């Protein structure tokens, strides 16, 4: 078929998610032509984020989970967002399936602690927000990195709001290649 | 009264606004303790942004306009967002009042072309997204800058999604001072 990759992303949006860490990847991936489904963890109703920005999901996770599999599953950070994701059986199942099928998992900031909660990617080199380091490293199930973006095979992690553009472009690069990522980067006026 | 500034921001959210350029300033200003009202240009219902992210306003502009004045009026970019803002009599009135009372106006990316439409801040040094330069400069009503953030008195402009953190921190600095801006910057993991 076509040499032009048509890819799909699942972004899981929980109450208390960091809104910048949600919107930057969604926007940047859509700029790349990735079909992104913003899926509300609890359901389809609008989601109150960490600084009270309210984002309306495209669908409930309930419904979006049925339209899998996805080329990447994306978890934003935010302490409460990460907590909610960590407590979710539905999220456990999706991550496990994604890992089982050798699909990309991309998580940022406090997000990676959801990987810890769900026993996903043990033994990976991972980064997190500096403040989430101890939580992530409790039990020594990973090797820690200070890299702004870290990609260890199909486990892609990043550090904070300030690494969100780099994180999103790394996802684009992994799904669609370097040239597509360069195209999307070009008008962003990034440093 | 208190030596600790309690400040208020009005962010005007139009259909087709750039969602990153909306959420980054809202989040960053709220991190600073600024009371931010995300006001929907057309009303209080959820607003579809440039890459289809849907953000629920705190209020209609109709209602928020009555709770003025604000310490800063913020206009995000996005071509369609900027167009809608440029066509709005309500926005014209708010900007004029803000300029008349020597209050801050902060605009990013395509956003500054709304200043042009409304004849706001003529003779200011301003920047825009590179692609919006010609539109902004039509009629020679401003002096152009390539600075990532440009502040000419009470007219603060910036270039794109990639300058959004710098733009938001500049607003924080203008309202609450350098130390508050440093506090907010510290955990962002910015380059």
């Amino acid at each position: 078929g076509s040499h032009m990759a048509s890819k799909r992303a699942l972004v899981i949006l929980a109450k208390g998610a960091e809104e910048m860490e949600t919107v930057i990847p969604v926007d940047v991936m859509r700029r790349a032509g990735i079909k992104v489904t913003v899926a509300g963890l609890a359901g389809k109703d609008p989601v109150q984020c960490s600084r009270d920005v309210v984002i309306c999901p495209d669908a409930s996770l309930e419904d979006a989970k049925k339209e899998g599999p996805y080329d990447v599953v994306v978890l934003p950070g935010g302490n409460l967002g990460a907590q909610n994701l960590s407590e979710s059986a539905a999220v456990k199942e999706i991550l496990k399936e994604q890992e089982n099928r050798k699909g990309l998992i991309a998580v940022i900031c406090a997000g990676p602690t959801a990987l810890l909660a769900h026993e996903i990617g043990f033994g990976s080199k991972v980064t997190t927000h500096p403040l989430a380091k101890d939580k992530m490293m409790n039990g020594g199930h990973y090797t820690y990195s200070e890299n702004r973006v870290e990609k260890d095979g199909l486990i892609l992690t990043s550090r904070g709001p300030g690494t969100s553009f780099e994180f999103a472009l790394a996802i684009v690069e992994a799904l669609n290649g370097k040239e597509v990522a360069a195209q999307v980067k070009a008008p962003l006026v990034l440093k």
